[PDB]
C-alpha cells in the first residue's frame, strides 16, 4: 500500500536527490541497536555501578564517563575494553544496511564504531573507503563506491572512540578536519539522518556554525524519528507531556532547517528505504521480445507500436534496456534515437545483442542475466521465432521471464501482442498475488486491459504507461 | 552471604576474566606470610644487630641489607644462607595457595622465593613450569598448565635472590628479558596483584615505563589491600593520619590503572577467591534423571519441559555434562542443540554415555565420579527405570546424588519431577542447612517452589533457573 | 608422495609445535606476491623514476624511498597514495593463506600491509585480532582464535606503514613495544618464517638483540627459503656464485638458530602446508559402525575386537569421535576408558550419542556432519541393524561414510566385520585412485588385507592400526 503524505513526499523528493547522487546518509548509533548490539547505557551500567552512580537514573552517559575516567585518574582502559568487546561481536546485518548499500549513495556519516556499514557495502561488491583518522582523509582509495567518515572513532581503535567529556573538548582542535568536511558536507549534499537523535555536542556545535554561515538560506535535510508512544505504566499527562516535548524538538531541529519525519514504528524505517530503492530500481525497465509474426496487426503497424511505445518511455523519463531482439529491438532503437535526438547517454538505451554462433550460445544465460539485473520492469511483447520453417514460440522470451521474476522485478507481459507474451499474461493472471501482491482495483483492470486486443495502438500504450507509472509510484 | 558493592563488582569481573584465560595473578610476600614463614624484616633482624642498626627502627631494608654486604666487602654468604634456611621449610599451603592452584590462570609472576605457588600447582596435578633465570624463559615445558614467572629468585639459589640495592640497581641489566615479559603481561593480561605491597622498585620502574609507553590507555589491573587498623595502643589523630596515607597511595596506584580493593581483613581474600571460585566452578551444570513414566505429566508434556529447561540453561550460558540417562537425555541433547544451532562446541554440551555391558559396569563407577567432578551443580529429574516389567526407583540417580554431595555441588532435587528426585527433595529439605549452608528467605522460597506439583513447565523451568542464577551469582 | 627427509623432519617437529598451540607464524611480503600484488620495486618504479634513478639498478628500495621524500621537503604523499591504491585492491585467497587459518596457529607477526592473513582468518570463522598500532596492544578482543601483528602498518593507514629509512630509524622509539613483543614471542614460541627474505632492519636488530641475550641458548625457529635457480640468460659461474652466497647466507641465518628449509619450488610450500595440516587433522578418527549381528565372530569376540581396536587407537596418541552407535559405542567407550584410566580428557574421547525420537531425527543429518567435520579419519565396522524383527542394513554407516567422503576424510571401510562395511570396502576397492590417490604397494597390500575374513582379532587390528599411521604419517 501506501503511507502519509508527507512521508510520500520525502520519498519523492529524496529519491529525486539519490538519482542525482547528491545525498547523502548520517546513521547515529540507533540505526545498529536493531542489530543486536546492547544499548550504551547498558554498557556503562557496570561503570556507573563502580563509581557508584546509576545509568537508569542519569541523563547524560557522556558525563557518566568523563566522572569514570575522572575517577581513575583519567585512564580508560575499561572503557575502551568494553566498546572493544560489544562493538566487534560477530552480528547478521540487518535490512536498512543493505538497502543503504544498494541505492547509490556515495557518502555515509556514523557516529556508530561498529562496522555494519562498511560490511553491508562490501557485500554488496562496492569500493567502500571508511576515514576515521585525519591523516585518512589525504587519501583517497582508487574507484571508490562510497566513503563511510566514523567522525567518533572506530571499534578496532578504542582508544580514539569519542566517548567521555574530554573526547568532545578536545574534538575541535584534534578532529578538526572532519568538522570541516562534515561543514562542507552539510551544505553541498542533502542528508538523511536516520536512527540519530541529534543530542550529539559536535553535531550541535556544527549545525549551530553551519546555520551562523549561512542564516535562512540552508540546505535542506531530512529525518526520521519515531514518534514517542506510551510506556507500559504511565499516566497519560505525563505521556502528553512527553509527546509535547518531542514536538518542540522537532521544531527546534527544523531551525536548522532539517525536515523531521514522524515514524509510526521503526520497521516503519524498512518500508520507507524499499520505497526509496523501488523508485530508483524501477526506473529502468527491460524491453522483452521477438517477432516474426505480429498478431492482429500487420508488421507496418505492430512496428510503428513498437516505435511509440519506447518513445513514450524515453519520454517518461525511463531507461530502456533491450537485449536487441530479433523484431522488437530495431523499432526500440528507432524509438529511443527519435525522442532522444528531437548524442545518446549511455543511461538512457543500453544495447546488449546477443553474440550468434555456438560460442556466445554458452554465455548467453549469464548475458541475460545481466541485462536484466540491470532493470527494475521487465515488459514482454509478443514472443516468437522463425524454426525449421515455422513461426515457433521463442523461449528466450520465457527465459527472461523467469530470470526477472527470480530477481522479484515487476514483470509486465503484454497481451495484447500474442504468442509467448499471452501465455505469459495468462500465468500472471492464475495467481495475481504471486506476482503482484497487494494490488489495487486500478492495477487490476490495467492488467486485465492489458489482454483487450480490440485496444488501438495508443490505447494500448497508454495502458502500458499508466501501468509501469504505478508500478514505480 | 555477600560483600560490598565493589567487590562484588570486582569479583564478577575478574570472574569473566578468569574464565577467558586472559587472567594472571601477581603474588608478593604477603601471600606466603600467612602460612607461617617470618617476615622480611625478622629475618634481618640479626643482620642489622651485627652492623651496628635496628629493624624495628629501619624503614628500608633493601638499604639495610646493602650496608650489610658493604661492611663485608660485598659478601653475601650470611644473607644466602638465611633466605635458604628459612624460605625452604617444610610447611602446608594454605588455602589461597589451593584455590588459585584450582582456578584456571596459566601466569603466576611473584616476588617471593618459597616455591608454596608450584607446590600448590603440583597438588591439583597441574604441569607447573616455573622460570626464574634467564635461560629458563628460552624453553617452554610441553602442556604446561600454567607458568609461574619468579621475578626475584628461588630459595634453592639463594646467591641470584634480589635481596640487597645492587640487586635492585643491576636488575635492569642482568634481568632485562623477565622486565620485557612483565611488560609484555601488564599490557596483554589482567592482573590481580594479591599480597603486593607495591614498594618494589623493579615494579614501581616497571609500571613506569607501561604508564609512559600507553598513557592514559592502560588496561585494567585489580589489588587486594587490607585497610589499615589501628595498633593495641595508638592515638586516634595517628591513626587517622595513617588512613589518610593509604588512602593516597591507593589513589596513587590506580594512576597506573590498578584498582584496589579495601580488604577488612586478610581472611577476606579467601572468601574472595572462594566467591571467585565458584561463580566459575558452579557455570557447569549436571543434568541427572532417568525416566520410563514421567508422573503427573504425559510422556510428551515431560519431554518438552526437558527440552526447554535445557534450552534456557543453554540460553543463560551455562555448560550441560548428561550422562545421557534413559529418557532425559535425549531430550537434553535436542534442546542444546537447539538453542546452539539457531557446530557444538566442546564445552557447551558434553555427553558421557554409559557403556551397557558387565564390562562397564565396573567403570560405571569411576565414570559417574568423572562425569560429577567436571560439574559444579547437580540438577536430578524423576529418577525411575524399568526393570523386571515393573517401573522400579532408579538408584543410579541416588548415586549421582551422594557423589555430588560428597564433592560439595549444590544439589537442586526438582521434586515436582517426582519418583526418587521427590525422595531427594524431602531429604535436602529435612536438614537445610546440611546441603544450603546460610540460605535466604528468596532460596527457601524456591526450594520448596520446586515441589509445587500445580507449576507449568514454564513456571518450573523459570523456579529451576533462579535457582541455580542465585547459586552461581 | 613424500619430500625430503630434511623436509619430513621440519614437519614432523612443526606438527608436533602446533599441535601443543606453541607455534607462531612469520610472513613478509613473499607469501602474497603469489595472491596478484606486484612487487614493491614495481610499486617504487615510477618513484625511482621520478627523482632520476631505476629500480633495477637499485638493491635498497628503502633508500630509494628515503631519497623520494628528501627531494618532496620530506612528504610522503605519492608513496602513502600508491601502497593504498596497490595493497587495498580485491584479490582471490591462495591456498596457503587458507591452510594457515585452518591451522591452530595463535600468533601471526606480517611485515605486509594486506589484510590477506585477517580475510582468511574470518573466512574460517575465526576470531582475529590484528594489532598494528602501540595503543591496540593493550586491549584484547574477547574470545580470539589468533592475533595478527601487522609490525609494519596497515593498507588502510598508509601514513605509519614502514616504507622509508626514516620510519626504520625511529621504529625502535615509536614502536618499542611491537619489538618487546616479538623479542618475547621469539623465545616463548616456534616461529616459520614463510615468504620473508631476512633483509629487514627491524628483524635484523630484534635477532641480534634476542642472540646478545640467549647466546647458544635461543629457541629454535624454522624457515622456508627457495633456492635459487639459473635464470634464462646466465652464465655457469655467475648461477654457482649466486647458489653459494645463497648457501653462506642460510647458514649466517641459523646463527641466530633459525633452520632453513631449502624448497626447490614456490608450491612446494602448499605442499609442505597441506602435510602439516593432515597430519593434524587426521589425528582425529570416527569410529563408525552399528551391530546387531557381528558376521563370523561371536558376540563376545567382537565386542573384544572392537574394545581392543578402541585400546590400541587411544594408546597410539589418536583422538576417538563415536557417534555411541548401537554394538560399537559401548565396546569403544570400554576400549578408551581401559586405555586412559591405567579423568577423561575432552579430546581423547568424544562422545556425540543421537538422540532418539522424531524431534531429534530431524537435526540427525547436521548433529552427523558436526561429528564427522571434527575428525579426519573414518573407520567402519559392521553397520547392521535390527528393524522389522530383522537384521536390515543400517544405512547411517552409509550417510556416515558419504559425508565422510564429501569431506575428503580417508575412509577405512573394516570389510572383515562385514555387512554395509563389506559393501562399503568393495565400493573403495572398484575405484581405488578416487579414494586413495597415488597409494603404494603397501597401501593396497593392508586395504586388501581389511577383507581377510581369516584374520584374528589381534592381526587385524595391526593391519587397521598400520593402515591409519601410514595415512597419517
Ligand atoms: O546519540 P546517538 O543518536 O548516536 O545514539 P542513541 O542511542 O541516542 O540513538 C537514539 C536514536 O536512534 C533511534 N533508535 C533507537 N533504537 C533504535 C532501533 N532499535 N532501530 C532504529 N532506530 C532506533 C531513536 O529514534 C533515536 O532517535
Ligand atoms: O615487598 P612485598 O610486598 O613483596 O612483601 P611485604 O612483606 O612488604 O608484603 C606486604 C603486603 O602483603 C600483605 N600481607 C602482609 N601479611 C599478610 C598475611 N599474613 N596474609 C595476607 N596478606 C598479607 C599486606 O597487605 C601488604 O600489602
Ligand atoms: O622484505 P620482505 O621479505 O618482506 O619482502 P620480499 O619481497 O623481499 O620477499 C622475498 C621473499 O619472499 C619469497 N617469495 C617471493 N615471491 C614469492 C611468491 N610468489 N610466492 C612465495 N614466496 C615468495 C622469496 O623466497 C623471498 O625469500
Ligand atoms: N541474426 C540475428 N541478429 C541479431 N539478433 C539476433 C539474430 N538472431 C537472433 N537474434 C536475437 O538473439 C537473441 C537470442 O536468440 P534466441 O535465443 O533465439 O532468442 P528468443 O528465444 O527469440 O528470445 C528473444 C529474446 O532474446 C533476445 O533476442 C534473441 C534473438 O531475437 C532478446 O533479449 C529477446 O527479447
Ligand atoms: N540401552 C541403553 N542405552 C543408553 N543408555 C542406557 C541404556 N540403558 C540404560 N542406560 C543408561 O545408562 C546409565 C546407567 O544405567 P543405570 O545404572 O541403570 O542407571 P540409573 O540407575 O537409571 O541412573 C540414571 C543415571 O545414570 C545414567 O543413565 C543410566 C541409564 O539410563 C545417567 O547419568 C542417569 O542420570
Ligand atoms: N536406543 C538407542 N540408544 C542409543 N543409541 C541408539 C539407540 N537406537 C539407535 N541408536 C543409535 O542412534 C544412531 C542413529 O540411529 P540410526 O539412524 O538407526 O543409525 P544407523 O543407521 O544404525 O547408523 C549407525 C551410526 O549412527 C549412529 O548410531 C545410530 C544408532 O545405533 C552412529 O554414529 C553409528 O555409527
Amino acid at each position: 500500500m501506501k503511507m502519509n503524505p508527507i512521508v510520500e513526499l520525502f520519498i519523492k523528493d529524496f529519491t529525486k536527490e539519490v538519482m542525482e547522487e547528491n545525498a547523502a546518509i548520517f546513521a547515529g548509533a540507533g540505526l545498529s541497536m536493531s542489530v543486536g548490539y546492547v544499548s550504551w547505557a547498558k554498557l556503562l551500567e557496570p561503570i556507573a555501578q563502580e563509581i557508584g552512580l546509576d545509568v537508569n537514573k542519569e541523563n547524560d552517559l557522556v558525563s557518566l564517563a568523563q566522572y569514570y575516567c575522572n575517577e581513575n585518574q583519567g585512564n580508560r582502559g575499561r572503557i575502551n575494553q568494553i566498546i572493544l568487546d560489544e562493538f566487534s561481536r560477530k552480528v547478521d546485518l540487518t535490512e536498512n544496511h543493505k538497502i543503504l548499500a544498494r541505492l547509490p549513495i556515495h557518502t555515509y556519516w556514523t557516529t556508530a564504531y561498529d562496522r555494519l556499514i562498511e560490511k553491508a557495502l562490501e557485500e554488496e561488491n562496492k569500493i567502500a573507503d571508511v576515514k576515521y583518522t585525519v591523516k585518512q582523509l589525504a587519501t583517497t582509495k582508487v574507484k571508490r563506491d562510497a566513503v563511510v567518515y566514523k567522525m567518533h572513532g572506530d571499534v578496532e581503535h578504542p582508544s580514539e572512540a569519542v566517548l567521555i567529556k574530554d573526547d568532545y573538548e578536545k574534538y575541535s582542535i584534534k578532529m578538526d578536519p572532519y568538522i570541516k568536511a562534515l561543514s562542507g558536507d552539510l551544505v553541498s549534499k542533502t542528508f538523511l539522518f536516520v536512527g540519530f537523535s541529534f543530542t550529539d555536542p559536535n553535531l550541535d556545535y556544527i549545525l549551530s556554525r553551519v546555520r551562523s554561515a549561512y542564516e535562512r538560506d540552508q540546505r535542506r535535510h531530512y529525518c526520521l524519528i519515531k514518534k514517542e508512544e506510551r510506556r507500559p505504566d504511565e499516566l497519560e499527562a505525563d505521556f502528553e507531556y512527553r509527546v509535547r516535548k518531542q514536538e518542540l524538538f522537532i521544531s527546534d531541529l527544523s531551525r536548522f532547517n532539517i525536515k523531521t519525519i514522524v515514524l509510526n514504528n521503526y520497521n516503519e524505517i524498512t518500508e520507507i528505504l524499499q520505497r526509496i530503492e523501488n523508485n530508483i530500481k524501477t526506473k529502468t525497465v527491460f524491453l522483452s521480445g521477438s517477432a516474426v509474426e505480429y498478431n492482429h496487426w500487420e508488421t507496418e503497424h505492430a512496428e510503428q507500436f513498437i516505435h511509440q511505445l519506447s518513445k513514450e518511455l524515453i519520454r517518461k523519463d525511463f531507461n530502456i534496456v533491450s537485449g536487441f531482439g530479433l523484431g522488437v529491438g530495431s523499432f526500440v532503437i528507432n524509438g529511443v534515437l527519435e525522442e532522444l535526438y528531437m548524442t545518446i547517454d549511455d543511461d538512457r538505451l543500453i544495447l546488449r545483442p546477443f553474440p550468434q554462433g555456438k560460442k556466445g550460445e554458452e554465455q548467453w544465460d549469464k548475458y541475460r542475466r545481466d541485462m536484466i539485473t540491470r532493470t527494475g520492469v521487465s515488459i514482454f511483447l509478443y514472443g516468437n521465432k522463425i524454426d525449421k520453417g515455422q513461426v515457433v514460440k521463442a523461449k528466450g522470451v520465457q527465459s527472461e521471464f523467469n530470470i526477472s521474476f527470480e530477481q522479484n522485478n515487476y514483470v509486465v507481459p503484454v497481451g495484447a501482442t500474442g504468442y509467448i507474451a499471452k501465455d505469459l499474461w495468462n500465468k500472471v493472471n492464475e495467481e495475481f498475488e504471486t506476482y503482484y501482491p497487494g494490488a489495487d482495483a486500478r492495477m487490476k483492470k490495467l492488467f486485465g486491459e492489458l489482454n483487450n486486443e480490440a485496444l488501438s495502438i495508443e490505447e494500448l500504450i497508454n495502458t502500458i504507461i499508466e501501468f509501469v507509472e504505478i508500478l514505480s509510484n
